[PDB]
């Protein structure tokens, strides 16, 4: 066997990867980059093998020839008896979240408010909400819609980064990695929870995992679900229990990608790695758990039950679905058939 070189995005992922490398006995090793885009370039050069990507990034990687290998699979209810690895993925719900106390803020009065985004180019944090906003406003000036934002990956001197905080020292403001205080699902929800923004564009799971004591993190300790509302497209506000009827879209699960010529090798290694360090793995929680990182979703989402085989050997377009692909295509017209690298 050859080793698999995993690509870690930023210093916190690098630390988790190093631990996994040690525990795997160097069956997995680590390369590190500052952004997801740079990790994708590493994979293309053949300097790294794989990383787990949000749907929006799978689109970028796909244009450049990378293929989906295995998908994150979280808890379900349907397909009960079927093993996690073979169970179809269900997809997550992209939602827009506000404080209950911010009364009369609805989908239709979002203009000139403050926004919290997981990162530019990501499914729930960006592509879905901004795609809808462009369509509804007939304008590609989505950078003038919100008064101020935190959208990791945008220009640090623009309004889109105005609310981003950087790291401990206030360095790396708006970098699309976990060094940025408000990056990712948990970061964007924190941006709302601390009332830096009026709205966060996250997924349904984020609200549940960071309220009612599900998170012992300082800022999330006292957060109650009832203090939050979801914004529906029909102009209403619902309790966070109603996400099935009040979401902006269903997103395809985050998935491991690699170069096509390395796909089968990456697959084999990962299946074995999860038997050891996965949810009921030999060595988890005794030595190391691949799918834990204390609420920080490092390398993988913390709610990941397993990585699932795909079936139908999907291309990246099949994986993302024709609905989502055309949504992205239409939005990319603002800022068509190539590879950004
Ligand atoms: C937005 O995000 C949230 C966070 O991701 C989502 O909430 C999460 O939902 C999942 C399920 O989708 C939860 O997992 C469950 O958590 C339970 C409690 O911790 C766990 O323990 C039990 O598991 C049992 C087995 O499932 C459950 O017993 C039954 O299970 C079966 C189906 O498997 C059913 O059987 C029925 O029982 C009926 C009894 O009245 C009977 O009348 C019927 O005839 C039938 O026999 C039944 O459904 C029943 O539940 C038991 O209920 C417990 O759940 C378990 O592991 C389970 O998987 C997460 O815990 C939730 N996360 C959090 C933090 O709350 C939310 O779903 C999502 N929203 C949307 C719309 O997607
Ligand atoms: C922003 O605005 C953009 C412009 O309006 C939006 O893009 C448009 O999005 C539409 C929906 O994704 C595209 O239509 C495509 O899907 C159609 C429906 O597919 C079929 O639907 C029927 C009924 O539900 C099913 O029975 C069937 O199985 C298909 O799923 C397509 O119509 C059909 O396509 C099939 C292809 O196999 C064809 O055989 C049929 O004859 C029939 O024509 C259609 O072809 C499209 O693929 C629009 O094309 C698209 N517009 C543009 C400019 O591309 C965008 O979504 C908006 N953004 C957001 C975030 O919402
Ligand atoms: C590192 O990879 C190797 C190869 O998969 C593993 O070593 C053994 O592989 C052989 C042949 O495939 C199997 O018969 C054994 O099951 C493996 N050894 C054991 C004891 O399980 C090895 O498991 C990997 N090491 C770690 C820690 O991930
Ligand atoms: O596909 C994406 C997208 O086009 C972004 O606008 C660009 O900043 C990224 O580098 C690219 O990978
Ligand atoms: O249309 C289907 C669907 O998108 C599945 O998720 C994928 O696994 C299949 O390969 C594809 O044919
Ligand atoms: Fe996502
Ligand atoms: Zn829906
Ligand atoms: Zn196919």
């Amino acid at each position: 066997y050859t080793r698999v070189v995993w690509c870690a995005v930023g210093p916190e992922e690098q630390k988790k990867c190093q631990q996994w490398s040690q525990q795997s006995g160097q069956n997995v090793t680590c390369a590190t980059a500052s952004t997801t885009d740079d990790c994708i370039v590493l994979v293309l050069k053949g300097e790294a093998d794989a990383l787990n990507l949000d749907g929006g990034y799978i689109y970028t990687a796909g244009k450049c020839g990378l293929v989906p290998v295995l998908a994150e699979n979280r808890k379900s209810s349907k397909h009960s008896s079927l093993d996690c690895v073979l169970r179809p993925t269900e997809g997550y719900l992209a939602v827009a979240v506000v404080k209950k106390a911010n009364e009369g803020l609805t989908w239709n009065s979002l203009k000139d408010k403050k926004s919290c985004h997981t990162a530019v180019d990501r499914t729930a944090g960006w592509n879905i909400p901004m795609g809808l906003i462009v369509n509804q406003t007939g304008s590609c000036a989505f950078d003038e819609f919100f008064s101020q934002s935190c959208a990791p990956g945008a220009d640090p001197k623009s309004r889109l980064c105005a609310l981003c905080a950087g790291d401990d020292q206030g360095l790396d403001k708006c970098v699309p990695n976990s060094k940025e205080k408000y990056y990712g699902y948990t970061g964007a929800f924190r941006c709302l929870a601390e009332d830096v923004g009026d709205v966060a564009f996250v997924k349904n799971d984020t609200v549940w995992e960071n309220t009612n004591g599900e998170s012992t993190a300082d800022w999330a300790k006292n957060l109650k679900r009832e203090d939050f509302r979801l914004l529906c497209l029909d102009g209403t506000r619902k309790p966070v229990t109603e996400a099935q009827s009040c979401h902006l879209a269903v997103a395809p699960n985050h998935a491991v990608v690699s170069r096509s010529d390395r796909a089968a090798h990456v697959e084999q290694v990962l299946l074995h790695q999860q038997a050891l360090f996965g949810k009921n793995g030999k060595n988890c929680p005794d030595k190391f758990c691949l799918f834990k990182s204390e609420t920080k979703n490092l390398l993988f989402n913390d709610n990941t039950e397993c990585l699932a085989k795909l079936g139908g050997r999907p291309t990246y377009e099949e994986y993302l679905g024709t609905e989502y692909v055309t949504a992205i295509a239409n939005l990319k017209k603002c800022s068509l058939e190539a590879c950004a690298f």
